């Protein structure tokens, strides 16, 4: 990057908010995945949306790539600057606005994390349910199309994003559903909000998100349930969903994951396990009765039932790091397939068998209520042959999911790792259509290049 360009950036955001230092760039050249660090040429922290617009227009017209950066917790290399350019760290815009408790909505800027929002909402009787394990930027979660353990009942980001404020690549400001609007449903024109959810920073920069809030549940019960086999755990899950029990969370851990989480955080029996209800005192008893009946018929243990619940779900949210702690110094790559629920037993049991018959260390954890799971595969950062084997494993598993009518990623996204799988998933006309949308919004191809498509 030229000296005149760097001075132009500083003129927009202020000297302290532009850095070309190698260490600062290296910290912004990678996320939590195994993808190799590729540092941007500069990092910029805009202080308001006018500055985001002016930074984007400066980069765009000079032919400099733009990489939006939230909290850097992605796992597909979305923030790696494969073509250099300017990394725009958005987290100094960190204000919550327009809290409308009577309408169940709130507007947040990119520096707001889910934990910050729910802290702000204490005493309101409302909460925001979409809960990825990491304390990520909510706007970053909109950009990746994230979900979480609560999504089986309360929906994903796609279900809970009502509106987005987006700086387009050339700096124009778009409010996808209209400035200041919030409502339950609309048929007005084409739905632009859904286009930018899951766009991973390749179509523009999300500078605020309007979120749907939910009422806090009247009563909560959490429990764990140990099974004799992966088959028995996943059959129970499928049967619970087919019985229409409105479980609030239903998370699967294989025995490897359960032992890893025990060691990193618990003392649950080392076995394929379900972490599991919201409603009134009496509603819970019915849900529990129907769910315990199904789990018992598949060999589940009696359920192992305001501090131990928090510790239970904190251990699940840290499963990624529990897995990494199995082999210190290693990095991780995760699969993320989502299949029609009736096919979940076959593919989960097959994955377990394939991990066991392999030399790789893999732990399985997942949002199985959605038909979704992660195979977290560990890699030695220097063992290039192990790295080729994890990639081959992840690609085989993704193709098996596609063969079953599913998708190669339920929530993490495509980034750098799944671009060939996406082409297989949607086919030539799907790829061309996505590319035409990318081209009309980002003609010069400068909005996070090398990702998704
Ligand atoms: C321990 C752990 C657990 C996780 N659990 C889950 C889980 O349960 N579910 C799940 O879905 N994910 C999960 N993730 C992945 C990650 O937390 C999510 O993908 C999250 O949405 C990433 O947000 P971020 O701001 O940290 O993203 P970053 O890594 O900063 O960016 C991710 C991508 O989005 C783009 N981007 C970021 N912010 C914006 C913006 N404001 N506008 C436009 N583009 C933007 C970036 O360019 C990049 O391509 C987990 C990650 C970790 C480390």
């Amino acid at each position: 990057l030229s000296q005149d360009f760097v001075e132009a950036l500083k003129a927009v955001v202020g000297s302290p908010h532009v850095s070309t230092a190698s260490a600062v760039r290296e910290q912004h050249g990678h996320d939590e995945s195994m993808h190799r660090c590729q540092p941007p040429d500069a990092v910029v922290w805009p202080q308001n949306v006018d500055q985001v617009s002016r930074v984007a227009s400066l980069c765009y017209n000079q032919g400099v790539p733009i990489i939006p950066f939230g909290t850097g917790t992605g796992v597909e290399g979305g923030v790696c600057a494969v073509q250099g350019g300017v990394c725009i760290n958005l987290t100094h815009m960190d204000q919550i606005t327009e809290l409308n408790t009577e309408d169940f909505s709130v507007v947040v800027e990119p520096g707001v994390t889910r934990k910050a929002l729910n802290t702000h909402l204490r005493d309101s009787g409302l909460w925001f349910p979409v809960d990825p394990g990491a304390d990520a930027s909510l706007c970053g979660m909109a950009a990746t199309g994230a979900s979480g353990t609560n999504a089986v009942r309360y929906g994903t980001m796609r279900d809970n994003v009502i509106n987005l404020e987006v700086v387009l690549p050339d700096g124009r400001l778009l409010h996808t559903a209209g400035r200041g609007r919030h409502y339950r449903k609309s048929a007005a024109g084409y739905n632009l909000t859904g286009l930018f959810v899951g766009s991973e920073g390749t179509l523009g920069i999300i500078t605020s998100t309007t979120l749907r809030l939910h009422p806090a549940p009247e009563a909560t019960v959490a429990a764990t349930c140990a099974f004799p086999s992966v088959q028995a755990a996943v059959d129970s899950t499928v049967q619970i969903l087919q019985a229409a029990v409105p479980v609030a969370r239903i998370e699967f851990l294989d025995d490897v994951m359960m032992d890893a989480c025990n060691r990193h955080s618990l003392n649950c029996p080392v076995a394929p396990t379900l972490f599991l209800f919201h409603g009134s005192q009496q509603t819970l008893a019915e849900q529990l009765q129907r769910t315990e009946a199904i789990t018992q018929d598949n060999g589940g243990s009696h359920f192992s039932w305001a501090e131990k619940r928090n510790e239970l779900w904190a251990a699940r949210h840290n499963a990624w790091y529990a897995a990494l702690a199995l082999s210190p110094g290693s990095k991780a790559y995760s699969t993320d397939v989502c299949v029609p629920i009736s096919r979940l037993p076959e593919i989960l049991v097959e994955t377990k068998e394939e991990i066991k018959a392999s030399k790789l260390t893999g732990a399985i954890v997942g949002h199985v209520g959605d038909g979704n799971f992660h195979c977290i595969l560990l890699v030695d950062p220097d063992d290039a042959e192990e790295q080729r084997r994890v990639k081959a494993f992840a690609e085989n598993l993704g193709r098996r999911a596609l063969a079953l009518g599913g998708t190669c990623t339920g929530e993490h996204g495509i980034g750098l790792g799944k671009r060939q799988l996406l082409q297989e998933e949607v086919g030539p006309v799907g790829v061309e259509t996505m590319r035409q949308l990318k081209n009309t919004l980002d003609p010069r191809g400068l909005m996070n290049p090398g990702k998704v498509l």
